[PDB]
C-alpha cells in the first residue's frame, strides 16, 4: 500500500521548524521541477514562477534564491529515518509550460529526457514524475498545447522508460516512472491510457478540484463517493479508469490537504448544493492548517458531513467549504483497500496541520490491518475541576480531543458515558465549542452528597456511535479529575546527605505540600537508614567519602523535619525507601513472609523517625536497571502483592493512629518498567506515582536528546516526553489523579558534539570528558555565563544549552523555570495529582520550585 507525500520545492526544509515525518509514508515527490529550453530545470531557473505579477518584490527576490539544492539533501536525507522511502522528482504541476514543446518531436523528446535523468542522478532520486496539466486540450488555455499531445505523450513516456531500464541494467537499482493524471473524461480521453500504463508504476489520480467556485453551485471537490449523479468522485473517476482498463493496482487515490471555497452561497440547507454567486472576492482556497486554527468549528462556521458523499463541508451563512479531514481520510483509505488501488496521494504535506494530523491520520488508517476495528481514542485538553470548599463543586468543563476517529458533528448523551460525577451532580455531553473533533463534559455548578478530601477519578467513553468512520469499538475509558480544594500536589525530594541543620539553604515548606525523604533502605529484610547501607557506604574505596556516609546526619535531619511539619502543619513527609542500587526489594516481595517482615518494619521505621507515609522506589522490578539491583520475573507480581500489604498495614496504622497515612512509588519513563509493573492492578494501593519524567536519555547514547521535554519535539517524532510516558501510563489504565510528574534539578549532557543545529538531535563523539549531572547551581556557576548559549526547542518547551568550544562541543539538556513553567501547566490541564522534582540540594536559588509554585498553585 503506497502512500505519496508531495513535498513543495517553495518551502525552505532545512530551516522549516517542525521539518518532515517521513515515517510516514513511502514515497516522496518533490513539487516541482520545471522545463526550461526543453531540458528540466530547478524551479528557481523557471522565470515564469521567479517573476509571477501576482504577490510580487518583496517575496520575488525569496523565489530567485529557492534553495532547491539544500532541499534535496534535506530531504533523501530523510532516508536515515526511513530507509525505505523514496524520493522522486516531480516535473509540471499547475502552469508549468514546456511540455508540448518538449515532447513534440523524437529529437526535443531525447534532450527533455537526456536531462530528466539528468536531475534525477543528479540529486540521487529514485524516480521521475511527469505533471503535465494536460496534453491536447491544455487545461483549456492555460499551457501551449496541440492535438498531437495525446500520442507525443506516449512516446515521451516510452522513452523515460527506456532510458530508465537501460540505467536499471548497470546499477541494479530499479527507477520509477509515475505520472499524475486528471480526473475528467476529457483527460482520459486525451492519452492513451491501455498504451501508457505498461510504462509506469502507478498513477496518481488528482481526485481534487473536482467541484470548484467555477461551478454554479456547491459541492464537495475531494469526496470519496457520488451522492447524486452529476457529482465527481473518488469512486467516479477510480470507475472511470478501471472502466478503460487501467489495473486496481496501478492507481492511487488522490486526496487534499486544502479546500475549495464559495462565497455567496445562498443561506438555505446546510449550503451544500446551493446556488453560489459572485466568486470574484475569494481566496479559491484555504488550507488544512487554516481551517483547523480559523474555521473548523470556529467563527461563526459550522461542521458538516455528507454520509452519502463520506465528505465534510463548512458553512456560515454565506461561504461554504469543502475540504478533507480525519473522516474522510479515513474512508478514502478504506476505499483503497477494498478495490484492491495502489495507495493514498496527497496534495501537499506542508498544508497540513503543524502535527501532520492528515498525514498521520492516513498512514495509520492504511496500514490498519481489517478485521481488527479501531477503538476510538481520546486526549485531554481540559481534565481538571477543582472543588471549592469540600462539598462546592463549581461549574466546569472537562476537554476530550479524539485522536483517533471524528466524531458526528451533533453528538447524542447517549455516544457518551462518563462514570464518576459524584451522587447529586448533573452534567451533559456535547461538542466542544471551538474544537474541531473534541467531547465536551460539561459539569453542573453542584453540591457533593459527602466530603471531598481526595481527587475524584471522572471516566469518559467515546461511544463507536459517537463518530462518522465506520467499524470503529468504544474508546478506552478517560481519565479526567475532580480535584479536591486544596489543588495539585508539590513534592520534593530532600537528600538526607544534605545536613539540613547546618545549611544556610533550607527547606521551603510553605511552597511543598509534601516531601520525599531520600533515603532509608533494606537490610536483612528490614528496613534501615542509609548509613547502614554497606554497599551506599561503600560505594567508593576512599576512607573520608566512606565515613562521610557512615556519618549520615540522619537523626539530624529527622528532628528537622520535625520542626518543619510542627511550623507547617499542612506538610506531609514520607520516607523514600530504596533508590538508586539499593538492594534487597526482590527478596523482600518473595512470599507472604517476607513481605509481612518487610511491611511491619517499614511501618516501625515510619513512626520511630515522624514519617507521614512511605514511598517505595525499586529501582527496578524484573530487569534491575539492567543488573544493577538482584531481579526477578516474580516481580511483577510480587510488587503487587507487597503493595497491597504496604496499603493494609497502613490502613491498620491509621485506623489505630486517628491519621491517614499515604503510600506512593517513585516509577520510571521507559516501556520495559511499564511492561514490568502491574500498573492497572497498583494504583488503587497508591495516592500517587511519582513518575520519573526525565533521565530520557544521556551520555550512554552517541546522539544528543532532550533529557526531560515536557513535549515530544517535532523533529524527534515518537520520543521520549512527560506527554508521552504519561499518556502510556494512562493507557495502562492509571487514572490523571494518581500520577505525578517530574522535573529534574540537574542536566544531562554529550561531549565531542558537532556544530549543528546548536548540537541538538546530532551524533556525538567519545563521552569520557561528559559533564554527568551537572546540578542547577553547577550551570548557574560554571555554564550559563561562561560560552553557553541557551535555546528553546518551542515543540518540546525544553530549554538546552550548546557551546561550540567545551571539549569538541557540549550539548546540555535540562529543565528551567520556563521548562517547569510547562510542566506545571500540563499537570493542572491534564488532569494530573500534581508536579514532583528531584532534588531540593540542586537549585539553592529557589528559582526551580518557586517556577513551579508560582504556575501550579496560582
Amino acid at each position: 500500500g503506497k502512500i505519496v507525500s508531495y513535498i513543495p520545492a517553495w518551502v525552505d526544509w532545512a530551516k522549516d521548524e517542525r521539518g518532515v515525518d517521513a515515517t510516514k509514508f513511502t514515497h516522496l515527490y518533490y513539487a516541482f521541477g520545471r522545463i526550461n529550453n526543453g531540458k528540466v530545470v530547478t524551479i528557481k531557473e523557471d522565470a515564469k514562477w521567479t517573476e509571477d505579477p501576482t504577490i510580487t518584490e518583496a517575496d520575488r527576490i525569496k523565489r530567485r534564491n529557492n534553495p532547491d539544492e539544500s532541499n534535496l539533501a534535506y530531504l533523501t536525507g530523510l532516508k536515515a529515518k526511513n530507509p525505505n522511502l523514496k524520493v522522486l522528482v516531480s516535473i509540471g504541476g499547475w502552469e508549468a509550460e514546456g511540455f508540448s514543446d518538449a515532447a513534440l518531436t523524437p529529437e526535443s523528446r531525447e534532450v527533455f529526457a537526456n536531462s530528466a535523468l539528468d536531475f534525477m542522478n543528479k540529486y540521487n532520486l529514485d524516480g521521475i514524475d511527469l505533471d503535465w496539466e494536460y496534453p491536447v486540450y491544455g487545461a483549456w488555455g492555460v499551457i501551449k498545447s496541440r492535438p498531437e499531445d495525446k500520442a507525443n505523450f506516449t512516446a515521451l513516456l516510452k522513452l523515460l522508460r527506456e532510458k530508465l531500464d537501460a540505467q536499471s541494467t548497470t546499477t541494479n537499482k530499479y527507477y520509477e516512472l509515475a505520472i499524475a493524471a486528471g480526473a475528467s473524461k476529457t483527460y482520459t480521453d486525451s492519452v492513451e491510457l491501455t498504451k501508457i500504463t505498461p510504462y509506469l508504476d502507478y498513477i496518481n489520480l488528482m481526485t481534487y478540484d473536482l467541484h470548484g467556485g467555477w461551478d454554479p453551485a456547491t459541492s464537495h471537490h475531494t469526496a470519496v463517493y457520488s451522492a447524486t449523479n452529476n457529482q465527481l468522485s473518488v469512486d467516479s473517476t477510480v470507475k472511470l479508469y478501471l472502466n478503460n482498463g487501467v489495473p486496481a493496482e496501478k492507481l492511487m487515490v488522490g486526496g487534499a490537504f486544502y479546500s475549495r471555497v464559495w462565497q455567496n452561497v445562498e443561506n438555505k440547507g446546510t449550503g451544500l448544493s446551493e446556488k453560489a454567486g459572485s466568486q470574484a472576492g475569494s481566496p479559491g482556497t484555504i488550507v488544512y492548517s487554516e481551517l483547523v486554527n480559523n474555521y473548523i468549528n470556529k467563527n461563526g462556521y459550522t461542521r458538516y458531513w455528507d454520509d452519502t458523499a463520506k465528505a465534510p463541508y463548512l458553512f456560515n451563512g454565506s461561504t461554504f467549504i469543502s475540504y478533507e479531514d480525519t473522516a474522510s481520510a479515513a474512508y478514502k483509505a478504506e476505499y483503497i483497500k477494498q478495490n484492491n488501488l495502489a495507495g493514498f496521494m496527497y496534495w501537499e504535506y506542508s498544508q497540513d496541520s503543524d502535527s501532520h494530523e492528515l498525514a498521520n491520520t492516513i498512514y495509520s488508517r492504511l496500514y490498519a490491518k481489517s478485521g481488527t476495528p479501531l477503538s476510538v481514542g481520546t486526549s485531554v485538553y481540559a481534565g481538571t475541576v477543582t472543588m471549592a470548599t469540600y462539598t462546592q463543586l463549581p461549574a466546569g468543563t472537562f476537554i476530550l480531543p479524539l485522536t483517533q476517529g471524528t466524531l458526528k458533528p451533533v453528538i447524542s448523551a447517549s455516544d457518551v458515558t462518563v462514570s464518576g460525577i459524584p451522587a447529586g451532580i448533573t452534567y451533559t455531553v456535547a461538542n466542544a465549542a471551538d474544537h474541531r473533533n473534541a467531547v465536551a463534559v460539561y459539569v453542573n455548578g453542584g453540591t457533593v452528597a459527602s466530603n471531598v478530601y481526595d481527587p475524584i477519578d471522572v471516566r469518559v467513553v467515546v461511544k463507536a456511535s459517537a463518530v462518522l468512520e465506520a467499524n470503529m469499538t468504544d474508546s478506552a475509558p478517560a481519565s479526567v479529575t475532580i480535584m479536591p480544594k486544596f489543588g495539585p500536589i508539590l513534592l520534593g525530594y530532600v537528600p538526607g546527605w544534605v545536613d539540613w541543620t547546618n545549611s544556610a539553604y533550607k527547606v521551603d515548606a510553605t511552597k511543598l505540600t509534601h516531601i520525599n525523604y531520600a533515603f532509608a533502605r533494606i537490610k536483612d529484610n528490614k528496613v534501615v537508614k542509609i548509613s547502614e547501607d554497606i554497599n551506599w557506604v561503600n560505594e567508593f574505596p576512599s576512607e573520608e567519602i566512606r565515613e562521610q556516609r557512615r556519618n549520615n546526619p540522619d537523626d539530624a535531619n529527622f528532628a528537622y523535619l520535625k520542626t518543619l511539619k510542627q511550623q507547617n502543619p499542612s506538610l506531609k513527609v514520607l520516607v523514600s525507601i530504596g533508590g538508586w542500587a539499593a538492594e534487597g526489594f526482590s527478596d523482600a516481595a518473595l512470599t507472604p513472609e517476607t513481605r509481612e517482615e518487610l511491611a511491619n518494619s517499614a511501618i516501625a521505621f515510619m513512626h520511630q523517625y515522624g514519617f507521614d507515609g512511605i514511598d517505595l522506589d525499586w529501582e527496578y522490578p524484573v530487569y534491575g536497571a539492567f543488573g544493577v539491583i538482584k531481579s526477578r520475573p516474580e516481580d511483577k507480581q510480587n510488587f503487587t502483592a507487597l503493595l497491597k500489604l504496604f496499603r493494609e498495614k497502613l490502613d491498620v496504622e491509621g485506623a489505630l493512629h486517628g491519621k491517614y497515612y499515604e503510600l506512593a512509588i517513585a516509577s520510571a519513563a521507559a516501556p520495559i518498567y511499564i511492561n514490568s509493573v502491574e500498573l492497572d492492578k497498583i494504583h488503587q494501593y497508591l495516592d500517587y506515582m511519582s513518575v520519573m519524567t526525565y533521565d530520557y536519555h544521556g551520555s550512554w547514547e552517541s546522539k544528543t536528546a532532550h533529557q526531560a521535554s515536557v513535549y515530544t519535539s517535532a523533529l524527534s517524532p515518537g520520543d521520549f516526553s512527560a506527554d508521552s510516558v504519561l499518556t502510556a501510563y494512562r493507557k495502562q489504565g492509571v487514572p490523571a489523579s494518581k500520577l505525578v510528574i517530574g522535573g529534574a534539578f540537574y542536566a544531562r549532557g554529550w561531549v565531542n558534539v558537532p556544530n549543528i543545529n546548536h548540537g541538538l538531535f546530532q551524533q556525538a563523539g567519545d563521552q569520557a570528558k561528559n559533564p554527568g549531572t551537572p546540578t542547577y547551581n553547577d550551570l548557574v556557576k560554571d555554564y550559563f555565563d561562561k560560552g553557553y548559549t541557551r535555546y528553546w526547542d518551542n515543540s518540546a518547551k525544553a530549554p538546552y544549552l550548546y557551546n561550540p568550544d567545551a571539549n569538541g562541543g557540549t550539548f546540555i539538556t535540562y529543565d528551567d523555570e520556563e521548562s517547569l513553567k510547562y510542566k506545571a501547566e500540563y499537570a493542572k490541564n491534564q488532569g494530573l495529582r500534581g508536579v514532583m522534582f528531584w532534588d531540593y540540594s540542586q537549585d539553592i536559588s529557589g528559582k526551580l520550585l518557586g517556577a513551579i509554585f508560582n504556575e501550579l498553585k496560582a
